[PDB]
């Protein structure tokens, strides 16, 4: 069965975060860990897998740990050959190492052919108004939510100042997957209440490994703005 969709009380408020806003932008904003073909080296805790991945641009990291939400997924996924996309953190990562969760899809028979993209399309709604669309692209047949939570965030950043080092435009938001076996689930897109920020404890919900049909998967973003 499906997540169902948000109450009023589910939604965290921006209003109500007196941290830094900065914090929640930063792990959205041309930011992410992206590996291939890939095979885990080690682990630290059960449930956790640990790779060979370096950074290209910035190099700051050389391994990266990633927390899946039981030892079954660590298990399952220790040693196959994987691509790895997802958002990392500095902040309590305790294995140049760097963390995240989830991230992981089998390699072998998980591409388009012609070295295809899949365009998958993001509606976006502001106060209940379909007021943009957008696509986004994944090479892979399955694909995590959070890579392509990743892409949309970057994207509306960039489009639609949705984090800003202050504060955000937007009081609520979630992102909603609607797969085509009728299963739907959605990611709160702003932090918890209060004056700090915890970055592994927010990105801790990716760990389910959470994937999607990247052909058939369809994407709503749901923001409501400040005043009204
Ligand atoms: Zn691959």
């Amino acid at each position: 069965e499906s997540q169902p969709d948000p109450m009023p009380d589910d939604l965290h408020k921006s209003s109500e975060f007196t941290g830094t806003m900065g914090n929640m932008k930063y792990l959205y904003d041309d930011h992410y860990v992206s590996a291939t073909k890939v095979k885990s080296v080690d682990k630290f805790l059960a449930h956790d897998l640990i790779y060979n991945i370096s950074d290209k641009k910035l190099k700051n990291y050389d391994k990266v740990k990633t927390e899946l939400l039981n030892e079954d997924l660590a298990k399952k996924y220790k040693d196959e050959v994987v691509d790895v996309y997802g958002s990392n953190y500095y902040v309590n990562c305790y294995f140049g190492k760097t963390c995240m969760y989830g991230g992981i899809t089998k390699h072998e028979g998980n591409h388009f052919d012609n070295g295809n993209l899949q365009n998958v399309l993001v509606r976006v709604y502001e106060n209940k108004r379909n007021t943009i669309s957008f696509e986004v692209q994944t090479d892979k047949k399955s694909v995590t939510a959070q890579e392509l939570d990743i892409k949309a965030r970057n994207f509306l950043i960039n489009k639609k100042n949705l984090y800003e080092f202050n504060s955000s435009p937007y009081e609520t938001g979630y992102i909603k997957f609607i797969e085509n076996n009728g299963n739907t689930f959605w990611y709160d897109m702003m932090p918890a209440p209060g004056d700090k920020f915890d970055q592994s404890k927010y990105l801790m919900m990716y760990n389910d490994n959470k994937t999607v049909d990247s052909k058939s998967v369809k994407i709503e973003v749901h923001l409501t703005t400040k005043n009204g």
